[PDB]
């Protein structure tokens, strides 16, 4: 059954991939090679062409992805060739080097070895390759909520954080045949950072608020043909609501709405103030102009959901169905002034795809 | 089968209405009473302990709505008694006078004969009961764009507006047996309207912004055991985003943003000035502020969201299945600042409930 499985999606993969990519005439005789390279071995190996277009296509597949306009443009890095633990590391490093980029951010995945029998090659325990550190303790809260547990993980490896709100979690991943994974702390050269001014509002930065620059997500599983990637690092840049509606705004997160009312001058007293909405507005334009002085790439949702309407309109002139998660696509504020408030969309899951995944801590 | 169907809903509505009334003992005689009645007639007629309780219930389904926590304070009148166009007239005058209350909103139902073989007894043309006109002729928009096709409807049959962005359009309903409906003038005394201003900002005055203080929605169909209930208009108060972030924001509405930014002496230029987001908030702080400084009942969003909530758990501890749409409940302004956004809702279509139905215009 599994490799009905593994069959079945690889010929409607390689089918449409050689179809995008004007080979159609060589489809019979790759998947002929397939079906002998899967019956011999239980497996098969794409090529570097099938590899890049697959992870682009699994982009241009994310229902919940308002930035999907430029999965063309995806810069996809091979490391199926990695075999040890300071090669790992050393290809993590480099991805956040060159999807930084000084600050003009290259949106790029970098892909390692894929599951065997379901057994993984590479097993990578952060949610992001930059992320803060979060601490509970006597009711005593730290950092970022969110990572508590993956913070309580590393600390039973014998890595021990600052306990400032900003610390920066290690690498952590486990390779095949090891019981426990390694930790390796960021270098810190490696890792812009933006402290958060307000264009107008001299005492926003008495919050000393800040946030990392390039959000890399390292715990999703790519799928192509029916090969899982659980490990594949990927990431584009920030939509300014990320950080200042939710990251930074959430109750459950950093939780600074309050704070935000009294540094520009507001009452946070009464509901019908519209004090949560007010500090909203003036937290994300603050986000906005912070990244933009220093230099780091990032998009506003109005920009971002005109990108998107292009995205649709290039969908059905190249004849393709589009998909869409609704719920997700409309950003956190003002959803009603774009677009995609006003339509609906098919949520159906279409591959190459990315997906989520078990934690293996927890 | 039509008869089928009325008694499968009429058994499942008598059961449950009579076992929250605490009249269960009585369901089995008064469904034998009903299955005579329709082998009979066709038909049954409810009882007003029944009608008021269904309207009720109706409420309580609605799964777009967000202010359902009082859905057992609303006022129900009956009106299965009106025979000719003089009594529907008058009945929809009395609605808005009681409704409006002086500006203590009182949440009302009219409820008028309901449908017979699908026959018609009373054909509601309006959208709600008061609501602006809207025209559209050489390039030259006036008024409220979403009234254009009842405006010009209405101007066929000899009514003729002021062409002022508000013109208050006229009742219009038919009577069966009647191949054209009647329209009346409302009067004036009747409707309160409320001009927008702003707390802090004199100058939003000089945009001579107003909206009506009652929203009575008058064309959907409510349905109770079978009974199909196509005339029974029906009234809450207002949320204030309906009003701030919809009906007076929307491009194909009154599309006031780039006025409204203007007033508050903020540049239009720059998506990442997010100043659509900033003439948001300032103009439903405007619409709060003015309802509430002439004392006429209206919620804001947050408010609201903590009244559902209480619904819900309202619900839970009732034993009832907790139904909605999320798409809908979810407020057009900071709606991740409540806690609907961050849980989900089953969105199944449970009866009696309010119905969208065909207009008899267009
Ligand atoms: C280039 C700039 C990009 C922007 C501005 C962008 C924007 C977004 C945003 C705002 C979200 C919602 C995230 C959340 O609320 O947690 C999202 C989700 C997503 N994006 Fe993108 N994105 C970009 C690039 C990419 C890239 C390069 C990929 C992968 C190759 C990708 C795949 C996804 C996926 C899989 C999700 C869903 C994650 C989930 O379900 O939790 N995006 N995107
Ligand atoms: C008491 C104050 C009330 C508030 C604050 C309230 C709030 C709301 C809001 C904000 C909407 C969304 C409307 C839109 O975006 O077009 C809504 C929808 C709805 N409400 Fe309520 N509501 C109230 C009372 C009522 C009453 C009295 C009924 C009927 C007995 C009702 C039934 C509905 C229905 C059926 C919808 C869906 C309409 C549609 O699909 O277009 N509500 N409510
Ligand atoms: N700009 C982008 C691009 C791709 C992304 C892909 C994924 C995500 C994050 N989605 C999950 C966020 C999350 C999940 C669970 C807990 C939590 F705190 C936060 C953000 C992205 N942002
Ligand atoms: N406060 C309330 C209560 C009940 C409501 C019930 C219905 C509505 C309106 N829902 C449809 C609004 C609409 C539909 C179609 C066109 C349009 F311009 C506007 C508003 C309500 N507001
Ligand atoms: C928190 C909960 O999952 C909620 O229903 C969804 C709604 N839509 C969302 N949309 C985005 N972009 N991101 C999110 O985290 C969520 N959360
Ligand atoms: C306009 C379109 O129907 C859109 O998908 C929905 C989204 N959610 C909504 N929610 C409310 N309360 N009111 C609306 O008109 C809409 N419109
Ligand atoms: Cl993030
Ligand atoms: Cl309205």
């Amino acid at each position: 059954e599994e490799k009905e499985i593994l069959w079945n999606e690889a010929k409607a993969f390689i089918a449409a991939c050689y179809q995008e990519l004007g080979k159609a005439a060589e489809v019979k005789d790759r998947l002929a090679d397939i079906k002998s390279e899967i019956d011999l071995t239980g497996s098969y190996v794409h090529t570097k062409e099938e590899l890049e277009h697959g992870a682009k296509m699994a982009w241009r597949n994310s229902n919940r992805c308002i930035g999907r306009l430029f999965w063309n443009s995806l810069n996809v890095i091979d490391r199926r060739d990695v075999r040890t633990k300071e090669e790992v590391r050393d290809a993590l490093f480099h991805h956040i080097e060159t999807a930084t980029n000084n600050g003009k951010i290259r949106p790029t995945i970098t892909i390692f070895p894929p599951e065997e029998k379901g057994e993984k090659q590479v097993e990578i325990w952060n949610h992001q390759l930059i992320r803060y550190a979060g601490y509970e303790s006597d009711g005593e809260r730290i950092g970022d909520p969110a990572s508590c547990s993956l913070t309580a993980a590393c600390e039973e490896l014998g890595w021990r954080g600052e306990r400032t709100d900003f610390d920066l979690l290690p690498l952590i991943f486990r390779m095949k045949g090891d019981e426990q994974p390694v930790w390796y702390e960021l270098p810190r050269s490696l890792v812009i950072e933006v402290p958060i001014t307000h264009p107008d509002i001299e005492a926003f930065s008495d919050l000393e608020l800040k946030w990392y620059g390039v959000p890399i997500i390292s715990d999703m599983k790519l799928e192509v043909g029916g090969i899982h990637y659980n490990a594949a690092p990927f990431n584009g840049w920030y939509m300014g609501t990320e950080i200042g509606a939710r990251n930074l705004a959430d109750e459950k997160r950093y939780d600074k709405l309050k704070k935000v009312a009294s540094v520009i001058g507001i009452a946070a007293d009464y509901n019908t103030d519209l004090w949560k909405d007010q500090a909203l507005v003036e937290l994300n334009k603050a986000v906005l102009h912070s990244y933009k002085k220093q230099g780091v790439s990032i998009v506003d949702h109005h920009t971002a959901a005109s990108q998107f309407k292009r995205f649709e309109e290039q969908a059905e002139e190249a004849g393709r169905k589009l998909t869409g998660d609704w719920t997700w696509l409309i950003p956190p504020i003002s959803p009603a002034a774009t677009h995609i408030f006003h339509r609906s969309y098919d949520n159906s899951i279409v591959k190459p795809n990315y997906f989520y995944q078990d934690k293996p801590y927890e």
